[PDB]
């Protein structure tokens, strides 16, 4: 057994499969023998810098996604739904805010992080909840175990530069490491840097890391 | 025993990931119970229906697309290689005569049908031969194990309007079945069907059939 191995993972939570693969490296985290960085960014940087456009308002593709989610629903058990209401709408809506709130967490409760994100999931990508209000941040973060006013205090910072420097820099090092989406996950491993797009290559990643792949249901 | 559930595989030899999802579903058709059907398509008649567009076109995917191929190589062990900016050159030549041979070879000898592909990919994707001069495909056909005369009467067959038009509606089929790039994959299980694009969804294939999944190289 050597050092552990340093894997990044960058995401929004407008992107459902952002969520898929994030469980999937959250249940492989304690199994596996690497350190997951979790690295909010937001998938309108990284399509601007790209020159790319969310595959989902093509409507061959937007329906496709909406009959995949359905399955992987079940095949991953992420209680993920697809949306009443057109994705064009919840696109427009867009996640600033939330990632925003995300990054300041990181900044100051990065253990927080993990449960952070996956409570704004639940909002967004499977209650179909609203995640551009206070009220409704507020109500993720309380989900999530933090204290009303200490999750004040960090919603009071959305705004600062350090966060929307924090969000903007890390936008960035996912364009830097080759980014035309999300979710991406960066393995460091045997003195080589791999970047992988997507929810549907951590059995490669496995393969990688030298790890034994239990799909994406380990047992504990 | 219940009846084997039939998949059909539409893909193209233009299509490096369409190799790999055929490899994959080839080595699991006499493992799982499943009655796979393949079913040569133009990838080029799909991103018309669609409006979709290939996506090697925007730089950053076509880089990122290359670099997976080079990881999955190893993982999938397929013999695939290909020189800087190739994807360019084969959207330019083209698959046709190739794949209207596929599809006689479809019409009357369908149990050749696996090894003409795979022949053809190898000219392609791991030699880079031409596979658009009749002496090429002819070349892939005997290797593949037809007799010259069989290859040579198949090929002529190209030239036919039933050929022709098989073609193009065998494409259709992928069409309406929603697809909007190559390989898709539909599985028709417990009186419904499920279309899964991408070389990457077998996974989720074995969990919607019940059957065993063992990785990209079953165990023999
Ligand atoms: C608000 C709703 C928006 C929904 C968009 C889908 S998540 C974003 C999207 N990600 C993917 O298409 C991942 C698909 C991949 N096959 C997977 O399984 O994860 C992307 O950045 N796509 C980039 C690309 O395909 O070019
Ligand atoms: C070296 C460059 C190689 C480029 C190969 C293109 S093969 C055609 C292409 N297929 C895919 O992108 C499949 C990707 C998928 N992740 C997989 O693993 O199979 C497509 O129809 N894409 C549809 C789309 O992405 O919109």
């Amino acid at each position: 057994g050597p050092l552990p191995r340093t894997v990044e993972l960058f995401y929004d939570v407008l992107s459902p499969y952002s969520w898929l693969g994030f469980e999937i490296l959250c249940r492989y985290q304690n199994i596996w023998n690497i350190n997951l960085q979790l690295r909010p960014s937001l998938i309108t940087g990284i399509m601007k810098d790209s020159g790319n456009k969310p595959p989902g308002l093509l409507p061959r593709k937007g329906l496709y996604m909406a009959n995949d989610l359905k399955l992987l629903r079940h095949h991953l058990q992420i209680p993920i739904h697809f949306p009443k209401d057109f994705l064009s709408v919840m696109l427009e809506k867009g996640s600033l805010s939330a990632m925003r709130f995300l990054t300041a967490v990181n900044l100051e409760h990065p253990e927080m992080l993990e449960k952070a994100s996956r409570e704004l999931w639940m909002r967004v990508w499977s209650r179909n909840e609203d995640i551009t209000e206070p009220q409704s941040i507020l109500a993720a973060a309380e989900k999530a175990g933090m204290s009303a006013e200490q999750a004040q205090g960090l919603l009071e910072k959305i705004a600062t530069p350090k966060v929307k420097n924090q969000l903007k820099e890390t936008t960035e090092a996912a364009c830097r490491y080759g980014a035309f989406g999300l979710p991406i996950t960066v393995a460091h491993v045997d003195g080589q840097t791999h970047m992988l797009f997507g929810s549907d290559r951590m059995e490669l990643l496995a393969h990688l890391l030298g790890e034994k792949w239990m799909g994406p249901i380990p047992p504990a």
